[PDB]
């Protein structure tokens, strides 16, 4: 069975069987280009790469998994989106449609991903929106099953800790409770997902045998928990109250699992080797923000895997929407 | 085949620049490779050419044109964007081209004067194409003919009448009368006085028209203008690089010409059809169609959201028909 | 004898012969491209082009050269948000080392690209930092050679003229000491290279046999030279005054009594007043043209659009010899 010819807008558009497959699919994907058998299911094909801002990561991964599957790909940056001040996007949909075989979209709401999803006639992939990061999550979850010791995603317990009132939290929400997983949102309440988002994945939770958590407290948090997950936590008011969630050596240790991994969809300020990381910590007394640089670099932390799953990832979306 | 020889190496500059059979060589390709890729037997003949595309104004259409058509081809391609040139800024067009077309098999150019184009297909020593300058844009009118054929069964170009809309001293305007001259067509230029070409290109075009059994009208008059007609023909009123102050006054000066569904009325022809170049502002799915014809207290400027959406339309053909023309330039330019 | 997977962030980390082979190299491939028998050695790779400065020269050389191979782009252009603002040049190496084979670097420091090259675990290549722009020379080496009447690098004397405290002057010196040239740097003491550099220099050129001469004396710095090289001088106002005397015209190659002198500019020149910059520079001093007359850039003895395109095939180089397979 294939997902041949769908878009992919968010995860709430697939079934748990679904996920899975592209998940095992990107895992073939990867052992195939390092075993240098990779088969060219996007031969001929050409791609656009729309990207209202900047997301160089995730242009990368694609880019890279469109040229090693036999793909060509244009590039649109901020500057060359024409979408929505000089042309509809119903109409640039429809044009892009005819040109290309495939389309990558990167921008503000859900809501301009989903018309060119309906007008373009060819499959449409959501590199990030403000509401959901599907693309993210899918090689998070592949890093979960390759760091886990066999155990399957439903078995899996992880907690992402800070604010979790965006893309990516929503997305970690929606996927664990898709998969049957355990995920704890560990931070302050203000940052909780939208209400009516974790309504709607409680229901599925309750039909996959997940389990969602909404908790200030760190310890109970994160007590059992295979994987944490943070990211930036966007400066006065916020970072004072997220301080507490912090991921630090003491946080991994109160996780009482000797085989934690750690996980941040990145970039991370762990240090003073950046402007703006160094400029907070200093305004603040701290040596990193989210993460600790002792965590980040530790052999807990699996982030540069991480990252690299993003174009396996990626790369199966694409092969098996448009792949012959 | 002198003609396949012949339109080896050619720079692509203006449609001036080409014979009548030519451009129904380039019509007649386009229809080929179309066919081809459809077929997926297309036989790639720029197989490790490198092409240069210089835009120094925006695009959706030619720029993704160029690149699609490149790409099924067997070429790459280097993307200059506006941000990524400046020629003229730091480095002459004569040096830039010099060195361009050392690297590069082709260039394409999208910009500002036809002078600029024109000095680069002078100095690059490589095929140079046109993808729009202010004065022409003959990609476009290779796109457009094709097109109307496809949508004329039986009519060769010769037996077309069609008229265009509005702001008709534009690259577009300009192009398809030189095109219609050149074809044998019967082409209605249909706008204010003040926005018709140049007078020195309209003598240039009837004498073109004279040979070729063409005709070539100017008018204001909007049931003389489309009255009869196969197509109508518009494009936004302001052109990129004009400044958006302009739009202050032409509205006004342009609304009687706006195609609206009286319009087509107006022709006589229960299967009239629609063109446009794109992009088009035909509602309010746009910042500045929206504010421009709030302004004006207008629901669409140069098109109406019902004819634009409607069966008569026929613009995403059109716009599909971009690359498979692009496509034919430059297999028989380059191509071997 | 090979350079596979070395990076190529300066031509200091290099030795006579290793630049030799480079340069060997680059003329081997230059003739596949033009007889149509290149190999391509690049297929399948994928290489990333990082520019956090301009240059439209760089950038097509790479990307023409890595089509040329088998390999497939992606053009990183500059932005408000530049490397080590967000995230640390040590994590970006790492995430692009994992998704690329090899990298190239345009900006800033050469630590930026030093990092780069000690942390992406895949080839990195330096398209012009603030200190060495060596993929220049390399190409400015091809020209030479290809333009001597059989003569070796060592062989040949050539003169840079005007300010030469920057990229292009500290690579010419360098490149030159390894190689064992005679090079003179011709202008205003203020603007002659780095005195550390110059005193490395002149150690490596004593290994070599090459010679460097730094003077403010025209006529004995461009006597008996094979090549003349410039490159643009804009403190607007203050610059110019000081360089003028610097300017390569027809006098200058008269002057170095040899009829068959030829030169040389790393582009884009200001010779005349077909560029915004160039004329309204050239208007306040009234002159016509800058660092270079039209009559010298223009003339048979102007050997610049050779030098250009010799950027790609010496870049093509560099790629082969350290990804190629
Ligand atoms: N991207 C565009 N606005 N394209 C329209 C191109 C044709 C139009 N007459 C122009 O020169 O502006
Ligand atoms: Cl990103
Ligand atoms: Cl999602
Ligand atoms: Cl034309
Ligand atoms: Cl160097």
């Amino acid at each position: 069975f294939n997902l041949r010819n769908r878009n992919f807008l968010k995860l709430l558009d697939f079934s748990t069987k679904e996920i899975q497959f592209l998940i095992d699919l990107s895992a073939d994907l990867k052992k195939a280009k390092y075993a240098g058998t990779e088969q060219k299911k996007l031969l001929g094909k050409n791609i656009a790469l729309i990207f209202e801002k900047a997301s160089t990561r995730t242009r990368c991964a694609f880019e890279v998994a469109a040229f090693d599957q036999g793909a060509q790909v244009t590039y649109i940056g901020p500057s060359g989106s024409q979408i929505g001040d000089k042309e509809s996007m119903k109409d640039t949909a429809r044009v892009l449609g005819r040109m290309y075989d495939g389309i990558q979209y990167r921008g503000f709401g859900q809501a301009i991903v989903e018309e060119l999803g309906a007008f373009a006639g060819v499959p449409v992939w959501n590199g990030l929106t403000d509401e959901f990061h599907p693309t993210q999550i899918l090689a998070d979850f592949l890093t979960m099953l390759e760091h886990s010791q066999g155990k399957a995603l439903a078995d899996i317990q992880f907690a992402y800790l800070g604010d979790a009132r965006n893309n990516v939290g929503n997305s970690l929400m929606v996927g664990a409770a898709k998969m049957g997983m355990d995920i704890r949102l560990v931070g302050p309440q203000a940052y909780w997902p939208d209400e009516e988002l974790v309504a709607a994945c409680q229901a599925i939770a309750k039909q996959t045998g997940g389990k969602i958590t909404l908790t200030e407290n760190v310890a109970e948090g994160v007590q059992g928990c295979d994987f944490l997950y943070t990211d930036v936590w966007v400066w006065d008011e916020r970072v004072a109250l997220m301080k507490p969630y912090q991921v630090n050596m003491n946080v991994l240790k109160q996780t009482g699992n000797p085989n934690v991994k750690f996980m941040h969809c990145l970039p991370a300020f762990h240090n003073d080797e950046t402007t703006i990381g160094k400029q907070v910590a200093d305004k603040f007394g701290m040596k990193g923000l989210e993460v600790t640089e002792e965590v980040f670099e530790s052999e807990h932390s699996i982030v540069f895997d991480e990252a690299e799953n993003r174009m396996h990832t990626i790369k199966a979306v694409m092969v098996a929407t448009l792949g012959s």
